[PDB]
């Protein structure tokens, strides 16, 4: 079995859309509307669904806000260039809630941002 | 660039990892504790950090509930057989919210179940 996929409600899909791909440099997979329940889809994501695990954005016809409450946490991702995509995330309206930097006790960068909805995202900088 | 883990709060640390590894077939990859911010982590899932997207099972010591709310949706994770793995979960500190079965207007098989702490997962089935 795998994790396919981590879904999260947005208010606005065409910003979230914009942001996962112009700004954290994934790509639109896939798109769905459902008339009969109100609601569109889009999943984002850097591979194919049927090899790795991607990001499903929901938008409900209407509702542009949700309540985040305090269980979820975050969605980490691999980073190319931390400061950098901190730099982008910052110049495109997200915010940047820990800037790029070695980890405490350690040496991997790592930055703290969050996506046009407030979700905290968690960028790493890292067989064969 | 990939998607690392996704982060979710949890009541009860071996409660969730019993949940996620005994019933949902995920490994144990990883522990840690952090004295200074008071709590400890699991990683789970079906391969190792590397090479997959896993889960990030955080306990913060001393806090046993946190409040769900509606942004979040859900993890979705592949199986062989959903409506086996809901009796499983239902029979095991989980939840089942959605009975196996296709989608309406679909062939693919799927359930909707709450781990022990009420997240939601999505099971995705993969002549009898």
């Amino acid at each position: 079995m795998r994790l396919l996929h981590t879904m999260l409600r947005v208010g606005d899909l065409q910003r979230s859309i914009d942001f996962y791909t112009k700004v954290l440099g994934m790509k639109l997979l896939r798109t769905s509307e459902n008339p009969e329940y109100k609601y569109s889809l889009a999943f984002v994501g850097y591979g194919p669904e049927t090899e790795e695990a991607v990001i499903e954005l929901t938008y409900n016809w209407g509702v542009d806000k949700y309540e985040l409450g305090t269980a979820y946490g975050h969605i980490a991702l691999s980073v190319d260039n931390a400061a950098e995509a901190c730099e982008k995330i910052r110049q495109n309206g997200g915010n940047v809630t820990r800037e790029a930097g070695p980890v405490k006790g350690g040496t991997t960068v790592i930055a703290f941002v969050e996506d046009p909805d407030g979700y905290k995202i968690e960028l790493i900088e890292e067989g064969n």
